[PDB]
């Protein structure tokens, strides 16, 4: 029915934007160009649970800085980053695995996520997403990016105990 | 996909009342008389949208004592005390010669979802029930009662409403 | 399970404080002392869903408050107001309904609710409750009094669909 | 100096919008269409101080609004309401007072104030004003409409002591 | 120095009205009839303080149409429509046999400063004028109209008001 | 007295969870995977005040991340971390210290704290705790984790001056 | 049209202040005096979108702190910083680029931006700007510095999709 | 008069607490014990102006970590830190210079500032100060610690332009 949240039976894969989706879009920088971002332990918990349930996972980012890959390492899920066209990378990634895009949940926050949203069955915007992104999503989290939005999504799929 | 509605996309604006033009609160006295708060910014936006030639309607399930008074002030028709808003909307569209695809409908709660399904441009206020926020084609940044309709008016008519 | 939210299986009755619980604790007054309060349509929906589900309902208020009686009539649930002691009135009411207090959910916000909290199995504080009351509760809403706290509780019992 | 706040030396008149400027833009309504609005005691104090200081005062509102006239009486300042065009009424009012529009401070919040802003030397937006209005102003309050924005402006003119 | 007032420090609690027990807003109708919002938590706190035996008073400069009605509900005396609150307070202290040093006075604005000077325990609400916040001996964390008196009651009587 | 806040007479020990309790549950990470967390100076002052009052202190954590020990070092309080089962570690520690679990205050924020909550007399949830944890607690702070929740608890136990000053406002030695 | 927001037709250049405009005006400092600042990825996307649209870009700053250049490097836009007089540097730069100051958008937050504001056609204050700066501006963002104020400005100029997608929602190449 | 803010003629010295007064009381830490804090550029501006006006300045802290001294170096003002008793250090500091404590402005936020407050003529609390500290101050800033509270204080002493 219209507006229904995704369930475990609806999806085979979870693809996550990084900055602004797993973070609050802020980046700490030094004079050398080193970057730091804040991630949320609740998201860690949610991602670990989704991973353990057998879902195919990906972090997808246009950002070249290795900080995204450092987070991906901690979470033990694949990362594709420094990609010019997010949507083309996503299309190719689905086709390499024979995954139906209709059974992909993709989480984003800004306008460079919109072409990905159009490709997949379950586009999800974090609460802090920009206007047109919030609208284009099939579901919207109540928790903002960097505050545990991915844990909230994990609870939709796996239930409140994250079983 | 990443597009707010524009004046070229729509011929009608249909508005829920409680929780969309209000914050979903009702002030009550000892007799059970009811009062609600509306927003003057919404009034300004509604007047600009009406002046631009858009066909407008307020649609509500409440025997709302006050919605007819508000409609009268805004100089737009009202249909209220209806258990099937979607059928009322469909009937109104037919009577007005307006295609549902060209209707912007603004709501906040689960009883708006059947209306959302019928129209081209379902819009949720920021304070909408979680499922309604997702179901909408666009979502306002300001909540019901705080000028959500005023914000929609600027999407359609520009920041100066001109 | 420690901290578990109540479900339909756990409760036979829902008893509600009024000011601060179904309202933000404010009262509009005129020169003659006439009182007006703000209630929430979402609470109205949640209360109707709980009533429709067959739960025995009650509003309890210490002072004779004609505004509470007006609200109760609208909600189609009984009210006991103008009573010496909320907790004793509640105890008598349970004994008469044949209802185990262990299966009563009572919602409150301030220290005058503590004797009721001690009597029932499922004391619930609204988010805006005072410190000691938040602690004394078995569950605490995320939504404050007058903002839809009762609708939240209704969602615990009946699901986010309210059925 | 670019961006300087107005002082007593700069202005001969203070003209005030009502809804959204002296209020939070909300209107309480009943079934008969009777209207009620909330005004701020701090604004009352600020307005009395400006009036006492000898400044020529006026409230301007497009619609015939009996509530605005009640407020104006309390404040002991005149009101022009039920007028075709705010800006033309203002222009005529200035011409009659003998006051240079360059030395008029006008406070507003929405796009219907822009013609007035264009006419006067000191257009002032309340903090809660809409984007284009905040920009169009010569000064912007930090306090929103209905929260004491007029008292803030009175403090610019007379000091935080209001004298 | 770093001490909130306790029951042993005071014999009286004197309360300003607008902006202290209210958010300083007034609702008006077309006739100029005035309505204000008070707080039930404040009511509970005031009742506990009164029950503990503290001598209490509301003091206001407003011909406030509604302050006498509120005082009547709270079962405490009121003095209002007074241009010199400080002299009213001094007179009341003399009549009550209460030493000003043992009075907790709660206010929010510059017209409270002369009262602040007379008493041992001047308290500003969080939303007080900037100078009044500094002038006070203690400052509440909650603003006027939001339960500032309820918060003071817990300083004097403990979190459970017992 | 239902809902009463803990006082100095009620407790002999204060045991603290770390992430989400002394922090906002976020981690700052750099290009190379180094982790940083934000703690609060108010918490630090509260913890030192509790320690000076003679309460037995402890930070308890599940994870290997050495940042917790670094915080514990600065605070001069012991750590029990990298632990398989948190609650068992706590039960054993209580036994070994000769402290009755009924007189232990434990502060936490997440569902993995619930077994510790069940063990102790005074479970306390930070304002930002998971919904079920706020309910399960005997007391709930108003201030969230990383924002001075432990400083708030310290004021429940020691009063508004953290026992640094007496009534008349003079410096407390001891 | 009084108060109108800038559009693509109004401007040929976008010049940005740094601290307080692309940041929240705070600096993170460590035990050894190293300085860090927080910038915003939304601003980064907005800036790149403006640059791709053919607007001449520039970051202008008074201070020697090299962090600004590091940001400018990542954004692929020139820096003019460590400058004695900001406004003179800007007037000269406009002249040298063949850009009329009336078609320059300058974003700032503090009183030292007022002379630049006077120079240009489209001075813009971030929401968090000093009170006099908010007044002096021709437009004021709703979002504060460091929170995506430049991303907001980018949406004024390019629309809600930042010109990455057309009406019908297809990818814009050019 | 009661509650009056300090002026330039009232004071000869400004002594500043660090954590929570020039910061928001947060500290970023690594596994090695390195600390980072966030300071505000507005405070930098205000402190530079107070320094240039000829006031004797000090940053005073019980914190042993060198981060406080790094900030003091950037601001070019003396620091005394790692001090056991803040109040005793302050008393000694005043006496070494023959400064009257009545003409000292001291800014703080927490209970370890109270004995310093009692020593000086002009104790000032930042807006975010703890309850008893806000009360004990002679003046309270409107801006919280780490948000430009010292700039606000500088404006009291030197005027809005910080001349
Ligand atoms: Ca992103
Ligand atoms: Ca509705
Ligand atoms: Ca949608
Ligand atoms: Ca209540
Ligand atoms: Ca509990
Ligand atoms: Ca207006
Ligand atoms: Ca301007
Ligand atoms: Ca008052
Ligand atoms: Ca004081
Ligand atoms: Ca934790
Ligand atoms: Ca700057
Ligand atoms: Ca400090
Ligand atoms: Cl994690
Ligand atoms: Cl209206
Ligand atoms: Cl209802
Ligand atoms: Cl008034
Ligand atoms: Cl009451
Ligand atoms: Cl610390
Ligand atoms: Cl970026
Ligand atoms: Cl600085």
């Amino acid at each position: 029915s219209l507006g229904a949240l995704p369930t475990a039976e609806d999806i085979d894969a979870v693809v996550l934007d990084f900055d602004g989706t797993q973070t609050d879009d802020r980046v700490l920088i030094d004079s050398d160009g080193r970057e730091f971002v804040s991630v949320h332990r609740g998201d860690g918990l949610g991602i670990a649970a989704l991973r353990k349930s057998g879902l195919t996972m990906l972090i997808l980012s246009t950002e070249q800085n290795p900080v995204v890959a450092a987070r991906a390492r901690k979470l033990k899920i694949p990362v594709l980053h420094g990609i010019d066209r997010k949507d083309l990378a996503l299309k190719q990634w689905c086709e390499e695995q024979g995954i139906a895009p209709e059974r992909v949940l993709y989480v984003g926050n800004d306008v460079n996520d919109l072409p990905c949203f159009a490709l997949v069955g379950w586009p999800v915007a974090v609460a802090s997403a920009h206007d047109v992104v919030r609208g284009a999503a099939r579901a919207v989290t109540t928790v903002p990016g960097g505050d545990g939005a991915i844990r909230e999504i994990a609870s939709w799929i796996l239930g409140p105990s994250l079983d």
